């Protein structure tokens, strides 16, 4: 049985926590001990500790690293804490499940890669959107021909939280803004469907500057929208955007892969749908909804009966069960630290690309 | 901390030990203890205790609901079962998380809900489509007035688990053993969501069908009892119309419970297929007028619990936490839970009333 | 050149000159020739015949009809006066294009259905739903095996255009001289589909409500008599079950024609307000099994006469020029004009029979 | 009444016959005069002229110009003839109604735009798809305010009618006899609704390809020249940023012109595939926040000509119709037609400046 330390509460702390939690009722073997919980302040710890089920809570986060108990560490701080936090673990010989994205730049990233390697750990980091039934269902599909050979993706992720104080707003805790919060996300999609990135050429944007209700300054540091083209390894065109203020959307992660011999699209607000079109008879010829069920990767760990919608949350639970499988030597995690170190600079790529306005090769 | 018996490991087994697993970690308080899980054979219980994380499996579900350690018992075994591991539960001086529908006929229900009223016991039935953040914002929007006065149901629920004909007959398709066959398995899951959004059903007229009537049997062909599907038009005791359906062969439908509600000033339209959105209508200005689509996140009942973030989709099983937690709460005294098994025999008897309805091509009162 | 007369310019008099411009121009062969238009008043008459490319207009609709150099009728006047229109044009041997529903009751229907067989000539009713080529299209895959037996229909039609209370009374919503309610105005519509769809209604029991019962009249109110929604369960001659509603007063909707018909092998699905979507269900592998959605092009009927290229959508005026196409070939001696006034009556027979039904609170029989 | 003159019979021609016979039907006035109808061969020019109710068909397009009869002339031909047909009909002193793209280089464009100026007639490029009433109700509702100050737009234009390998070679997959290819087919229609919802693009970055490189030619094989697909990065003169696709060869769209304009205080979404909705965000209470559907009704431009009840989808065709009511307006001094070729112009430079940036790898300003 895994022992478990969880670094944050917070939207990914909580996830983590009940991605843990189930991990084993779900694909079966011995359930993960919940072991440390570390948050601040003190107080909220001891409680969260409680109703998440660990067996203590502490405001020292090293503690939760250094516990003989602990197998894998759960990273789910503010990005400008990760590096410090996961090089510690990796270091005290523990497995990590690091959040997206890994740092504030590529140095950062590089310095935790090399970290890993001489750590001889397993690593894995939290693109979540990669586990859905549907999405892992596209990859096979690609991989089986089901639509020819890739011609374009066009890819996007809006949200809109951003356009009603977060660290994320801040260099030093953030580190970029959509392009890191929300771009690495569709890099790490877009990448297992195409393939590396080659080159990109983008522009971005920030159009709120200030958060109008923190009354003393409160500059926005980084941007809130950008877009790109993209030339994958391959040869092949994609198109890429990322914004925390396009309003109206929520987790609206959408992608589609036009091929030579069909076409698949996804949005994640309906992450229970995958578009399949293939050629077909002049008179039934259309997209297929292809719902999600058992016949899916992961579904049937969940449910035996197809269409019960499979939830953002039990995408945790796969990202868990992957962890899991890796550190039992019984398959490889993507992205480790050092898949995630590309996706580093290719969002990193994008920014550059945003500042200079010229084109970045890869 | 709350002790829990699991008696079954199957589709809702394994959705309930999830459940309970999660509920404090969604709502605080205290995680419930695992103590004993019931199914057979001794060895898969065995396994499944290990792997669900119960402190011991046992193929004797009458040890299980007698344990001193526990103090709620799901109980997620098939519907002939229901009444007999109830009734044991509640005399054993358990609370019950008993799923749909109650049993095979209302004459069992009745002996149920009379166990559970002497028992001062809580009781739910999991009828967890009742349990999603949008049914519930749905709910509150009516109350609300978001569409004035309601003045037609239409629900639907259809699924096509048998519709291959060549799939094997089971004593599952007698009404002996097997009770209803769509408005069993289906329509009472449309009933606890339409009373929910319409009040009680004072009166229906309906219709049923045997589509696939011979199935596979060792060698030559069995008689299917029950009804494939169902259709009805209601009154409320508000004197409000209603349509109602279910099936079990409509084909390319998973999971397709779909309703919507029309009213004097709005109309709120669902479909289960789709859990995490919610279409409103109310009259605008004409350059913006139209349906809104709501999509699922921490304004709606319950999702906070989960995720702080819109559009993060709320899934089937984490429907299910949202029904601990509730009969949690209930057992603490801190909120009554719906429905029980009072709540539930009414339930029951309108989707028999609809089968008799169907039998005799009468109306049937309530 | 066919001969044209038109009675009327509203809501289907412009779409009935619509589609008699351009029919030839779609299809091929002689344009016919647009010879007289009458309307009231006279001013309006003489106006629209000049912008609608008539030879003249006029305020007498009878001198219309009785025009030499005219072979066809187009009468879209209101429903009180379409006995009198079509049976006076049979009776100068005219072909009639009758918008729907035949008239205000069966009885009047009866008479009209006598006087089509007394004259020798082409009649068709405008159930322009019928016509797109989605609808067409289903009907052929249906034909074709797409989806086995049906074994399930469920149908509605909603729209709101009565939803706000402060809506003038009228003495079309009288028994006497409105006829039925949403049943005339779009049930009939509905029923024209279903039947086309699963053959002969057998049985309806219904159920009927008048919603907004009093509406503002010359400084007071009045008594609103017929129904503003109805439902009703269906028994096709067949066997086979369905579900049936109409609404005028369903907020948020607009032309929510909206029917689905489940089969043995497979499921087609439609709403109008998409109407160059259509929806197909057939058994897959597992790895891609899911709905189709057929976007209408050049593969369905009547689409490549307006456009070769699929996607392009087709209008709902469109749907007229078709309905056009199949009169004048009927007219030519080819094709049969469906519905004509005996197949009519039959739908007439229908929604009479639901608005009995919800009135007595027992099935009718056919 | 308008005399008119139609050169032409296929996928426009027809359309344009179908919008000139009802034109006068929808908005009143007088129907306009079917005089002349040209094509080749001869007999299909009198057949057509028969069934579409043109007084002669000729297959002497030159000869239905110069008829006095005719005050305007419908120009459908294929992309290498508009330049010719167009600047012998202004000549002649008729009015035009052209289709897109204007012609096949930015050179041919420059010369019908002199030739429309110095003839002083009205001219209309077939930019169809800024004619629906749901398009036409989202530019009113931008200027109205409803979604703030734009901040973002991407936009596409994807079908599959090139898609099959084995859809045999023309000569408009050739450079020199066809023009662009993806970008001339579908880009301009993109660029024109584009431009009418941010104003006029300040700049470019582009890139393209040619997915299917060779097809069938009456047994033997030929290259194809131009692009099946393009994107393009935008900067507006308004300094917004803007993305930008076309594509010939995606599998499974028909008609998928699909734009999105993304503003400070709220979104507006459209795809031609349904036409008939429109997809408006404003900010809202929480618990009923969320995109509106706008069903296309008598409250958009233009609706209430062709049917007087919401819902009752307005059709493809019936764009045409709308755009020859604006040439019949502008004609008769009422109204102005958008875009003449002037206007034209900017859009054949846009489309021109991105096939250029995609060659060359490098951005193309035009500020
Ligand atoms: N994969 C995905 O879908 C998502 C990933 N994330 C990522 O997860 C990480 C966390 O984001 P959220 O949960 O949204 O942030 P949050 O602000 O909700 O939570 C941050 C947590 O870290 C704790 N914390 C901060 N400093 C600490 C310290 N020194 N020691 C211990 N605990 C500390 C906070 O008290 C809080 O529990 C970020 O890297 C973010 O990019 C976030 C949301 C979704
Ligand atoms: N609320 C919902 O959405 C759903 C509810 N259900 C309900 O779940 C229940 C089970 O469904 P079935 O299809 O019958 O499942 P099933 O045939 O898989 O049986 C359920 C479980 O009961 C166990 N079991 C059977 N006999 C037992 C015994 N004597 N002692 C202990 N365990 C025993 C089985 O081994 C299995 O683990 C039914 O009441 C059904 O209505 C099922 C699916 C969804
Ligand atoms: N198939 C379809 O989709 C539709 C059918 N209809 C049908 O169209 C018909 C007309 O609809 P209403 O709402 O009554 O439209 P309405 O009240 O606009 O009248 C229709 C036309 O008849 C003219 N008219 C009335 N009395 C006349 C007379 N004595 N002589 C000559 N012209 C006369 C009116 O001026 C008007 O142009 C009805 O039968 C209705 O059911 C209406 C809408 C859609
Ligand atoms: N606005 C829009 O949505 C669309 C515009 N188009 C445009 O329409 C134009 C034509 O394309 P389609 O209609 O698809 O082409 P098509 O090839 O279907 O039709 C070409 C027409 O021109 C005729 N023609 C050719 N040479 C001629 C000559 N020398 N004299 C007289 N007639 C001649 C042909 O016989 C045929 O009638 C192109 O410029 C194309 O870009 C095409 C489709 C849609
Ligand atoms: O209670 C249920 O019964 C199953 C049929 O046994 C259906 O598949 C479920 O979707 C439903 O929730
Ligand atoms: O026949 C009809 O009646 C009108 C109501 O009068 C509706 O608005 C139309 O959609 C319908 O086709
Ligand atoms: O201008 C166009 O070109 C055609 C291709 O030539 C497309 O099929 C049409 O959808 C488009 O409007």
């Amino acid at each position: 049985a895994l022992g478990v330390a969880l670094i944050g509460t917070g939207f990914m702390g909580k996830c983590h926590a009940m991605a843990w939690r189930n991990v084993a009722t779900a694909f079966g073997g011995l359930p993960p001990r919940l072991e440390v919980l570390a948050d601040m302040p003190a107080d909220k710890a001891h409680s969260l500790a409680s109703s998440f089920g660990f067996a203590r809570g502490t405001a020292d986060w090293r503690e939760a690293v250094s516990d003989p108990a602990v197998d894998v560490v759960s990273i789910t701080t503010p990005n400008g804490l990760h590096r410090e936090m996961a090089e510690a673990a990796l270091a005290a010989g523990k497995h990590v499940w690091l959040e997206k994205p890994m740092a504030l730049s590529v140095e950062d990233a590089q310095a935790m890669e090399a970290a890993a390697r001489a750590s001889d750990r397993r690593t894995i980091i939290g693109y979540n959107y990669t586990r859905s039934p549907a999405f892992r269902a596209a990859v096979d599909l690609i991989a089986e021909g089901a639509i020819g050979r890739p011609i374009h993706f066009r890819g996007m992720y809006d949200e809109d939280y951003m356009a009603d104080w977060s660290w994320r707003l801040t260099r030093k805790d953030g580190g970029l803004g959509a392009l890191g919060d929300l771009g690495c996300h569709l890099v790490s999609v877009m990448v297992s469907l195409m393939g590396p990135v080659a080159r990109v050429y983008a522009q971005a944007d920030t159009v709120i500057t200030d958060r109008p209700h923190q009354g003393g300054t409160a500059r926005v540091e980084n941007e809130d929208q950008a877009q790109a083209l993209i030339r994958f390894a391959s040869g092949t065109s994609g198109e890429f955007s990322c914004s925390r203020v396009a309003r109206g959307y929520r987790c609206r992660l959408a992608w589609e892969v036009q091929g030579t011999e069909g076409t698949l699209r996804f949005d994640q607000e309906r992450m229970n749908e995958l578009w399949l079109y293939q050629p077909g008879r002049p008179e039934i010829d259309g997209f297929r909804r292809i719902l999600t069920g058992p016949a899916q990767p992961g579904f049937a760990a969940f449910c035996p009966g197809g269409g019960h919608n499979f939830g953002f949350n039990e995408q945790k639970v796969v990202e868990a069960e992957m962890l899991r499988q890796a550190i039992a030597g019984r398959g490889k995690a993507w992205p480790d630290f050092t898949d995630g170190l590309t996706i580093e600079r290719v969002i990193h790529g994008m920014a550059t690309s945003a500042q200079t306005g010229q084109p970045v090769n890869f």
